[PDB]
């Protein structure tokens, strides 16, 4: 309302969770903020992979939203958006109310298109996938049914994915698990399939020696791989891969049976988003300037996955890059501060700063990590990491952010640096 | 929500729109206060009588409500409550939205029962209405009418009624008026019917010499005045009367015609709020201890018209004692103290205090007053005033009572008494 604006953030994610902490913190108590998000519990989306091959339970990596966000002040509303009128500045929930707003942060990452490649949603065949909790539970329970009655196994990411960490990192656990039950010769064929034009790409063209540790750690486990793939339809438990040349050109095309899959999908804007004309690109990623400000709507800004941000390279099979949880909070702190100035007079000046990606992989023991900047060849930070020390980092991190989700966040955000310090 | 209570105010009149600023400001930042009202104006009741004579107008005694509450940071809802569910503590509004609560304060005023009487509504013939400014702007178009065709008046009380003062009030500015015209030998007949058992009961038994001196000024204008009646309906311009005597016998039936007409109708309370299941008598009002609290439920509380009030006499016509400001902000003041106390773990001990009435006619250049209380006699101030100078208190209470609605009220009200110290 006038003087007291109301802001709403729409989605409690990796970025939409810490967005309601730090602009109540930035807003104070003259001004209502409202958490809007689809599930009533968060995630930590990173542990999703070990939740797929059991070494994790949802217990372990997720909780409710609902006290920790009241505890601060902050409204929150389990309901999925279904419609935003940006004209209007109502938000129509799923139950039917409506939610007026005077800023609006989008932070709905992405909708998983599984409709690009028919068959391929977990519930309509053996691809499963490991994004969310609810799906890695599900590939968790396919995979107890692998082992029962063991069959051909297909992991990898599909065309238009831009999240290929995971897809290595869930084959290599699969290996593993596979071996610590002696059940690893038992399995027919183990195959990788990438939309990526070499194993390592990452969607980044590749990070230190990304191809070859990764290849090499491919050939370890006995997993035989394939690039330039992308995957046309899955239906009576096969899987129909068309692998082309540098030109697009078909190269061949093949048929695996598939007991036990799972392919990262083609990521999108979620239709609630990507329904509003003008604010999205055709993929439905939301089209904002430097300070994470819709190009069409002063009043709407967006952070995550949720974001459009252009390609760089173009691949023979469509491929995407990454944007992960450091970018991710850039993106979610200049948002703030640029609202609070514009609910102040100043126009805020902030931005997301350098594109940057960084990932962790945990393999048991030791985990594999990368860290890529700036975007394009050649780079200021182009390192990929392999340690025991890894699997240590991920493991204090994924504690670190739970804690800071359930007390709260303000200031900026990282900076655990003060382990230097 | 847990640890941030959400307060509800529900109606924006003489009750509400002070609770609403006294809840904010007893409650602080931490404590959303939301006002939800079905017009997006304020009005000033007790000036309608004149308007329903052309003596004032809206823009005089309304104005919009958004800003001057949203300023003091409480939330503005310009939609009528169509259902109220108790249990899950949610307001169903005209336009589908829904609201929750977690204290709801009902002050909804008074329902215009006209369907008591068929034919009475004034949309539906010639007796209008002066309770409400929307009814006042009416009853004068349709007194411009009767100027234009003079023919017989009406003006009075209906049986049920409870609110007799303006009757009298309009009664005597009408027959002024066609004087100041020169139009008042124009009339036929100008005829007064009351449901009071005689002239100047007034709901309450009299006061001071209310009946003498509201007797007399009847006559002195050439009304004619009949008590103990009940208007059966009105049908073809035509009221349809009957007369009783102390024990309820017909003593009369009249049929008067009616080229314009004016009467109080019983009150009951708002169907969103009878409709709640146990929690209010058979007329509709809130059946509230005296902390205010709903005897039903611990976290709704009322104030104001909406409550229910036992009656302490029974008259030959139905008829009710009125509900008048001074008590109203009394019983206003102790359910904000008593939800703050809620809030902060206490009960609060805080009522309403001591039973009154107490009402301010103007009639131009002077004016006529009351005080009464207890509610039965013998009383502790019984007295009936008649000055220029109820006439200069009545402009300045108006006067301050708008200001005040603008700038925002806190600890008590009224307490104008510092014309004392
Ligand atoms: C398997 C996997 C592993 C990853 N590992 C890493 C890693 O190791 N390091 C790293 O930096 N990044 C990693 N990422 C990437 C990125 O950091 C995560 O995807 C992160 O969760 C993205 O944050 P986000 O806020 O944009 O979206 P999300 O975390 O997905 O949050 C979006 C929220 O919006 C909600 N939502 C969606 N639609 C609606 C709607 N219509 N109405 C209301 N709410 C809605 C969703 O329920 C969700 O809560 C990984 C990603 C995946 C998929
Ligand atoms: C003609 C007249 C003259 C009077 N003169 C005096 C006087 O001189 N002195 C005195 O002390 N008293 C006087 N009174 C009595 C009393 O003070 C007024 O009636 C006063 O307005 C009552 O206050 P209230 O808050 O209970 O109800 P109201 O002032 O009627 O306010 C009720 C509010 O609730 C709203 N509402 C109703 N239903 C809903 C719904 N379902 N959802 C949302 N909102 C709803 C209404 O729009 C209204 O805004 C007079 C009354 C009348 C009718
Ligand atoms: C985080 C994003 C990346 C994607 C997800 C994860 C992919 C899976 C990782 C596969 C790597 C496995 O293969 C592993 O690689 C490194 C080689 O560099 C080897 O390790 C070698 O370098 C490390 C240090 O980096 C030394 O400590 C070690 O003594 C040496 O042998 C391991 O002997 C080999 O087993
Ligand atoms: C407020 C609630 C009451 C209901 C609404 C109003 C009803 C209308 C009022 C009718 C009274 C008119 O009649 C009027 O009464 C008083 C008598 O007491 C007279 O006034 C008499 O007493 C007053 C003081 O009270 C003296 O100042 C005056 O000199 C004296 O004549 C007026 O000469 C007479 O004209
Ligand atoms: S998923
Ligand atoms: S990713
Ligand atoms: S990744
Ligand atoms: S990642
Ligand atoms: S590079
Ligand atoms: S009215
Ligand atoms: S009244
Ligand atoms: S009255
Ligand atoms: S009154
Ligand atoms: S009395």
């Amino acid at each position: 309302m006038r003087g007291s604006a109301h802001v709403v953030i729409l989605g409690a994610g990796t970025g939409g969770m810490p967005a309601a902490y730090e602009m109540k913190e930035a807003l104070g108590s003259g001004h209502e903020v409202t958490l809007i998000s689809a599930n009533d519990y968060f995630q930590f989306v990173p542990s999703n992979p070990w939740v797929g091959v059991g070494w994790k339970e949802r217990d372990d990596i997720a909780f409710p939203i609902r006290h920790y966000v009241e505890r601060k002040g902050i409204h929150f509303i389990a309901q999925s958006a279904e419609q935003i009128d940006a004209e209007a500045q109502n938000i129509t929930l799923a139950d039917g109310n409506t939610v007026h707003y005077d800023y609006l942060m989008i932070a709905t990452g992405p909708k998983l298109a599984f409709e690009n490649v028919p068959g391929s949603d977990p519930h309509e065949g053996p691809v499963q996938a490991i994004c969310t909790v609810d799906h890695a539970e599900r590939a968790f329970a396919e995979y107890q049914a692998l082992l029962r009655e063991p069959g051909p196994i297909v992991i990898g990411a599909m065309a238009g994915a831009s999240c290929f960490g995971p897809a290595y990192e869930y084959a290599m656990i699969v290996a593993s698990d596979l071996k610590k039950r002696g059940m690893r010769d038992k399995i027919p064929s183990f195959t990788f399939i990438t939309s990526e034009p070499y194993i390592g790409h990452l969607g980044i063209q590749g990070v230190g020696d990304s191809k070859g540790i990764l290849t090499k750690g491919l050939k370890e486990e006995g997993i035989e791989a394939y690039t330039n793939c992308k995957v046309t339809k899955v239906e009576d438990n096969k899987m129909y891969v068309t692998q082309v040349d540098e030109k697009g050109e078909t190269i061949k095309e093949m048929v695996l049976p598939v007991k036990f899959g799972m392919m990262i999908p083609a990521f999108k804007g979620v239709p609630a988003v990507a329904g509003v004309e003008g604010l999205c690109n055709p993929g439905g990623f939301v089209l904002v300037d430097e300070h994470q400000r819709s190009k069409k709507y002063a009043n709407i800004f967006a952070a995550g996955i949720a974001i459009a941000i252009p390609p760089v390279e173009t691949t023979p099979v469509p491929t995407g890059a990454p944007k992960t949880g450091y970018m991710i909070e850039s993106m979610v702190s200049a948002a703030v501060h640029n609202i609070k100035a514009d609910l102040e007079g100043r126009k805020g000046e902030q931005t997301m700063g350098t594109w940057n990606a960084v990932c962790f992989a945990d393999m048991g023991d030791r985990g594999a990590a990368f860290i890529a900047l700036p975007q394009l060849k050649p780079r200021k930070v182009d390192v990929f990491a392999y340690g025991r020390w890894v699997h240590l980092a991920k493991v204090a991190f994924e504690k670190y952010f739970i804690r800071k989700m359930k007390m709260g966040v303000s200031e900026p955000f990282y900076e655990k640096v003060l382990f230097k310090m």
